[PDB]
């Protein structure tokens, strides 16, 4: 026999129409995509006429792309699909009722780099309105980041206040986390797997209905709602648990007086599917958003719904050690940074140093959650003087970062590397010698940038992390 | 400004003449690689009379190998370099100073009980020849196994104290440890990139000629002798806590009625390299001695030194709660057969369990530290009988173990899976259901071989390791 969702679905027949509500990085590329697909009728983005946002309707609804910015292929494929009256920006969100799926891609802002919950105000607005707007035998897939638990928890809670109709019954609920990078957009959904989630076989099918079309070289990965939220904490919560490995074999390296990067390289010789190890680098931290709260989002999941744990007892998991580590990494270089001063008998108190790096990723602009603050902030504390260098970081809230070189190295006591951009792969030692004048330099580098052979033989008191075996060297 | 080791080194010339101790599954392919190199002369390979051993001087001497058929390339390896008179195995150690370089590959075999450190008695024995024949320029390679600080702790002193000499300066001292299976040795040591690393730099370049000529496509990895030792012990180590990594996750997605599978390929689809995650599969444990070993010669290795470890403050070392997780999958397999027997108002207690599988390697004969040890233990003393089939493993210690599945199995309330062995791959419902008479039998899944749904269907109360999500079926 069939169940009341799956007649109601198949009585739908195929999806036509399709509604994206988040007119952002993330949801217009997926708005049209889907209509640039030839077996989808429209797609409605929905956007309200805000003073914030209400010029996104406009810009839109003429085949441009209101956002930062070149996006490759971007701009050309809403021109595309404008024209064709496959796409259609609307404040109109009654509309919806009208609809065969219906997509959530709202941005999941975070307050202050304020510790673990993002703030969903925006998104819950949208649930709501789906929830006003929903009619029986409709899809309803969550594309924004949420929290374990969230599809099967308040998400049906609310679309179901709203609507008077129950989740798995009068319509399909789904959750298709989308992994994306801004410049790769369009490609990136094209080109790799999407995880897609229902809260029931028949609501899963009908989303692998959904995102199978979009794809060029990706595949649909099907499986539960909950089990796709888990899935993208786990993918960050076990590459924080790699980086925070080697961070680990960093420090033990250290304290043996061996080169971390020897070691590595001998453990890397361990190639093949399911023998790899594949072991990251060892770095002055861990930067972003995914990577340093994921693994507290899985264990709030765990605790939600209340589910039965046996754990060896009642002590910290591997994740949450591995956040510590990991947070430990900055602490550790001004460790590193008190010792090569020490080295000379010279303090902190009234030093100069010259920070490189306040962006985390190499060669690019993000500093949210940098390591570099609490680095930073140790070394103010302390009594230190700091300037601060980034060749990408253009303002950043009540820190200044310079784009000068030597302005920033100038008269500095230490050099300390928290980033590893192109450009201090290409700091020479005899520069930084003559700029920063001293007499034995200090270099702290926490990201394996610096050739240390140059520096040591330059005058200069060197650290690194994980650096044998260097950092007992003669000057 | 060379130093005095270099000199004695370029004044002695390239390496030409090779000894190797210790004529055993290593130690004899070694032994011949080395005398196939067109660039080295003559190879001695060193064999007391034991009582028991003596005979391999005169076979090798004619050509010829031990026990089991190897690379059948071996036994023609022997010949031909025999034949070439390159290479003669003798019981005069005392010839050991007419040599360039000196190997030891000295089986670190036990044990025999197991734990926690190797039986070194064979080795140290080796050593100390060396050490009494030792001269001036000579190079002294450890081939052995050894935990952290081994070469430049009893390695030296025992070739310091008999010799009368200093290393790192009037000898070379390097560690070149392999990797290597029986049946795949020959080309093991010739594809295998080759990790050598010497007590100080002229050491390690000395050594890197040694291992040169016989890599065919291997490479050497050269490093300081420590940093040799500690990649071993990282290896497994990180491989250790990979395992215990999903191990954590199943547990975690049991409590969240999700598949470990879904979640496991969903996290496997980010492709790498410095990427992937490399995803292993959970389990009811770990067993081997490395895996289970290592990491308290790493834990031991950081504190041998002079040398602060900077740490955050707490703790528990990743790795040490590494081994806590995996130590507890026994624990978890037996919480989830009493789990599976209270859903039916059974208890351990006068239960009959089958245990399938004692290995714990898909259908390996080995069992050294089976994780299927403590599980069993568990239940023999809740009060159930347990009978234990293998088509492996024969003559366990203490430990009576059985070829037939249905012996096993018959009459059982539980039937436990805890090796991956095929013939439980191929277990089918209707017979473990029959065999085991009961109507409401009883499976635990510890290894992902059994198909939920076939034996759910049939009666059976089910579990597996993280699985959803099948362990609240109803039955």
């Amino acid at each position: 026999s069939m169940s009341k969702l799956e007649k109601l679905l198949k009585e739908r027949g195929p999806i036509k129409k399709i509604g994206v509500l988040g007119m952002g990085y993330v949801g217009i590329p997926a708005a049209v995509l889907f209509a640039d697909a030839p077996c989808f009728e429209k797609v409605l983005g929905f956007q309200r006429n805000s003073k914030s946002s209400g010029y996104k309707i406009e810009m839109l609804n003429r085949g441009e792309s209101p956002l930062k910015g070149e996006e490759p292929g971007l701009e050309e494929l809403i021109g595309k699909v404008v024209k064709a009256g496959k796409f259609e920006c609307t404040p109109d969100f009654s509309r919806i009722s009208e609809l065969d799926a219906v997509t959530l891609a709202i941005q999941t802002p975070f307050a202050n780099p304020k510790d673990l919950e993002p703030d969903f105000s925006a998104l819950i607005d949208g649930i709501r309105n789906v929830g006003k707007y929903l009619k029986p035998g409709m899809l309803v897939v969550l594309e924004s980041t949420i929290t374990p638990g969230t599809t099967e928890g308040m998400a049906k809670q609310i679309l179901e206040e709203e609507s008077g109709l129950k989740a798995g019954e009068d319509f399909a609920l789904a959750h298709a986390p989308e992994r994306v990078m801004v410049g790769r957009l369009l490609k990136n959904i094209r080109e790799h797997d999407r995880i897609v989630g229902g809260i029931d076989e028949a609501s899963t099918k009908r989303a692998v209905e959904l995102y199978s079309p979009v794809l060029t070289v990706g595949q649909v990965i099907p499986m539960s709602a909950t089990a796709a939220e888990v899935t993208k904490t786990a993918e960050n919560t076990f590459r924080d648990l790699q980086i925070a490995a080697i961070n680990q074999l960093a420090l033990y390296c250290e304290a043996m007086g061996i080169n971390v990067y020897d070691v590595r390289t001998g453990v890397d010789s361990l190639k093949g599917e399911g023998i790899t190890r594949a072991v990251l680098w060892p770095g002055a931290g861990v930067g972003g958003h995914c990577l340093t709260k994921d693994t507290y989002h899985l264990e709030r999941g765990v605790k939600i719904g209340r589910g039965e744990l046996d754990y060896p007892e009642g002590a910290d998991s591997i994740y949450v050690l591995a956040r510590k580590v990991n947070d430990f990494m900055p602490a550790h270089m001004y460790n590193l940074t008190v010792a090569a001063l020490e080295r000379l008998g010279k303090k902190m108190d009234g030093s100069k140093v010259a920070m490189l790096g306040w962006a985390f990723i190499k060669d690019s602009d993000d500093a949210r959650n940098t390591p570099s603050e609490p680095y930073r902030d140790l070394c103010l504390k302390a009594g230190a003087s700091v300037m601060v260098h980034d060749p990408y970081v253009v303002n950043y809230p009540g820190v200044e970062i310079s784009d000068n070189l030597e302005e920033v190295v100038r008269n500095a006591d230490a050099i300390v590397v928290l980033a590893g951009h192109s450009a201090y792969s290409s700091l020479k030692a005899d520069w930084a010698k003559k700029v920063s004048a001293k007499a034995n330099p200090v270099i702290i580098d926490g990201r394996n940038v610096i050739e240390p052979d140059e520096f040591i033989g330059k005058g200069f008191v060197y650290k690194g992390i994980g650096r044998e075996g260097h950092h007992h060297h003669h000057h």
